């Protein structure tokens, strides 16, 4: 039940960034010269998070206090007193967090192109190019740890 | 029952790994000139997990105070009396997770390709392009435990 | 009545190892150059587990107070006194686990191939190949203690 | 009632064990060549088990500390006093399990192999196969206290 619904969702992720890849690189190599797989990973767990934060008023320049009680007491042997009772306000921040289901968590990406015929391979700045335009169109992200290889070699 | 529903989503899986690598590897190596098989295990238990966290207060310059009192005495034989009490406030994080049933958890991945006919071995430049192709497609994961396995030999 | 039931899913899991291998091996060997048999152990118990974990603070600079009261006293003949109470908070996790009935434990596999006819024996590269994949099918694990052997011996 | 259902049980069993060894070892000695007998032992009692851990903190770096107060008092004739409370916190696991009925326990096997007529005895590799290719059949566990035994002799 579920299980196939998110079957079908990966799926029509994998085809929308197949459709995207081979809709950029269609026009510069070729209607029919290259051809895209595209394998994704999805979330499907339910999360839920509660943050809760307090400003630091270890500085008298910053605190914001509401009552002080202050009592000095000194006779001249030297005899010394000092006592003190403070009472603050402080500064809180408060955040709630509902995750969504289905967000994608790795991308891997294989594509392969075709040799020139005028049997010539393509030059090294064509191959950098492709490479650019792949990682355009199928969104890499380096913290996402996506990977992405591109092959040329001549189509049977 | 169950284990039946169990049984047809891994092999749907299977089948659909299955397809994505015949699919990438057919127009270089030739329509018929390659075969794969892949298995797969899933973890079908239950799951929850509550995680609290607080951040810590050690050092003055980071905590944040409600109430401090703070009494010194003294007296010159020499006296010296000190009370101190102190109250925190501290900054805590709460997360609920809830994981999702059918998640794969290892790959196993068999590929045998057949000879170049003008009876002539592949090169090794080739077959490091189909297993480099092979675990863009099968979306190869080393913390998972994954592995494949590409054997090249003629076909009967 | 559940006896049946376990001995016909077990039988269905054999059978699809047994397909798997079978399909794997059979371009390079031949059509009927090849049989297996596959015998498996399944865990039919009802198992529920409850972890709970707390976060160390030994270590001043990470723990997390909340109330501290601190009193020293010093008279010089020398006087020392000091006593101290501490509130912490501490961070705990906690997991709940319901195990899946009909799990696999254990793997057997036994196969025997065919000698080349052109009475034959195969050679040593090829019989490697054939347990290595042989062992990509049948999703072998060392720590599940999975055991396969493979034997060449001519048909009857 | 009961007993008659634990009997016919063990008979499919057996039955389900023979017909494998028969289809394993029917291709290399001959279709009609090769003999077995399969007796088994099952358990047919009720259990339950409860299992509860703890884990220890008798070292003061993995220890998780709640509140705790310390008094030092000390007179210089040497006076000395140290009192000391501690409140933990601990890690606990519990675990509870349901065994299956009908579970195997014990296994013996024996083969009876014919000669090889071009009555000439069979080689001793071949009987090394035989036995392995057996014991590969019938899920040998030496933890399970299984035996097997292989006889060649000529048939009658």
């Amino acid at each position: 039940d579920l299980n196939d619904a998110q079957l079908k969702f990966a799926n029509d992720v994998e085809s929308r960034i197949q459709r995207r890849i081979e809709a950029i690189l269609s026009p510069i190599v070729g209607n029919g010269n290259v051809h895209a797989q595209v394998t994704a990973q999805l979330d499907f767990a339910n999360k839920e998070q509660t943050e809760e934060h307090y400003s630091p008023n270890g500085d008298a320049s910053k605190a914001t206090l509401r009552s002080r009680q202050l009592n000095i007491s000194e006779q001249v042997p030297r005899s010394t007193q000092r006592n003190e009772t403070s009472n603050y306000e402080v500064d809180r921040t408060i955040r709630h967090t509902k995750m969504n289901v289905g967000d994608i968590e790795r991308l891997s990406v294989a594509v392969v192109v075709n040799y020139k015929t005028l049997p010539l391979p393509l030059t090294a700045d064509q191959m950098k190019q492709i490479e650019d335009l792949t990682r355009e169109a199928m969104g890499f992200s380096d913290k996402r740890g996506d990977t992405l290889n591109v092959v040329n070699s001549p189509f049977s």
